């Protein structure tokens, strides 16, 4: 594995929909998944256009194309790679499972790409349906139209953090009401909130950076993986700033439905926003370790390297944990 890239040398706003990075349609075999950011980077050639990439390629692409901040890029990328990528070949699919990531490790590891439900991807996404309903990765028009409606109602026709706060809660309540397997704990509990800020922070043209995303731009990213014509990236590195507004709108406890609709039951063993270090510790000790309980020599080495890289993205104050020793 390569070292995690460092922050941008020059993080100014600039044209990112440029001559070197044109949008192109999908070819047969090209993979897109549940993340409109990575999808857009692949469809503009910031990532390989087939949607299979190394962690270093992903980190460079999110920084260069969108000004995603370095710490956030490192944590997300290595978390995804650990649970969804091939640690020997150093390749991760941004969507469905593919033979392009190379020879698989033994069960119970899945190397399922970002489409793998319950590892990184989870329920109550804004524009993708819950995995229980049959498709956790494709753009959903009905859900996008709901995003438009919430933008009309709470954002004057634009998507902003106020809209995010209301839509985040709506999606949770809809999953509680209809998905008997709804899960909203630990890693998904965190990412579900942060992801709702990303359209306001990163899909807004960086010459404005006003947190007000228009619906034409929103559809372009969410549906077509396409930057608006003349799109400038954000003017400074960021990811989840303003997530507090989203949480404050409708504070929730982590929990799950318990095999029936309308049975949301709080999980006191889950991390929440009061215990961010616990979220990291459980991700490593439980989630990663369960996929690789007794790895062979070359896998153990790759796990430890990628776990070291993951820890670079963890907020200062947390203690590193070592599931396979040092
Ligand atoms: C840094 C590497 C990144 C990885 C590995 C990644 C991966 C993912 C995954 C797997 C999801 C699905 C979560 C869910 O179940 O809803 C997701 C959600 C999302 N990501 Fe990313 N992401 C990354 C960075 C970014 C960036 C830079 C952007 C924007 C520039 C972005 C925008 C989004 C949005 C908007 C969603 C929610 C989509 C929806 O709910 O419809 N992500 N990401
Ligand atoms: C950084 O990039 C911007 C936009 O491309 C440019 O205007 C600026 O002068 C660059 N800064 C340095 C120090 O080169
Ligand atoms: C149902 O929930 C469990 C974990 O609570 C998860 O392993 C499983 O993949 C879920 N499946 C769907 C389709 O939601
Ligand atoms: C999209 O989401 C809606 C609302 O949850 C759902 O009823 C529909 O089956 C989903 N799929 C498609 C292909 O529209
Ligand atoms: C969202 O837009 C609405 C209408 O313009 C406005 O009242 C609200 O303050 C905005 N919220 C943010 C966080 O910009
Ligand atoms: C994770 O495992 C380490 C031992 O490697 C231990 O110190 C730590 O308390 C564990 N944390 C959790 C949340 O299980
Ligand atoms: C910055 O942390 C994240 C990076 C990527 C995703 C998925 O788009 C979720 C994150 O946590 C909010
Ligand atoms: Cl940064
Ligand atoms: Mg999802």
């Amino acid at each position: 594995p390569g070292l995690p890239p460092g922050p941008l040398e020059n993080s100014s706003a600039k044209l990112v929909n440029d001559e070197a990075h044109p949008w192109k349609p999908l070819r047969p075999g090209d993979i897109r998944g549940p993340c409109p950011g990575l999808n857009t980077l692949a469809s503009h050639g910031y990532l390989p256009r087939n949607g299979v990439a190394t962690p270093a390629q992903i980190i460079n692409a999110v920084q260069e194309g969108f000004n995603f901040d370095n710490q956030a890029a490192i944590f997300a990328t290595y978390a995804a790679h650990l649970v969804d990528g091939n640690l020997i070949t150093d390749l991760l699919s941004i969507g469905r499972k593919t033979r392009l990531t190379g020879p698989d490790p033994p069960p119970p590891a899945s190397v399922g790409g970002l489409n793998e439900h319950g590892t990184f991807e989870g329920d109550a996404s804004m524009t993708r349906g819950d995995a229980f309903f049959g498709n956790n990765h494709d753009f959903n028009e009905t859900l996008f139209e709901q995003l438009v409606d919430y933008s009309n109602r709470f954002g004057g026709g634009k998507y902003n953090l106020t809209v995010a706060g209301e839509l985040r809660f709506k999606r949770i309540q809809d999953s509680i009401a209809t998905n008997p397997n709804f899960s909203f704990v630990d890693f998904r509990f965190f990412t579900a909130y942060g992801e709702t800020t990303f359209p306001a922070n990163l899909f807004v043209d960086g010459r404005r950076d006003d947190g007000q995303l228009d619906m034409d731009a929103a559809r372009s990213f969410f549906q077509f993986s396409r930057m608006p014509d003349d799109f400038f990236r954000a003017p400074s590195p960021r990811s989840g700033t303003g997530v507090e507004v989203v949480v404050q709108a409708h504070p929730m406890q982590p929990g799950r439905n318990v095999g029936k609709i309308n049975s949301y039951t709080v999980d006191p063993t889950s991390s929440d926003f009061s215990t961010p270090c616990l979220m990291y510790e459980k991700f490593v000790n439980i989630t990663v370790k369960s996929l690789y309980p007794n790895p062979t020599v070359q896998l153990r080495k790759a796990l430890n390297t990628n776990l070291d890289f993951l820890f670079q993205g963890v907020a200062a104050g947390c203690t590193q944990v070592f599931p396979y020793g040092r």
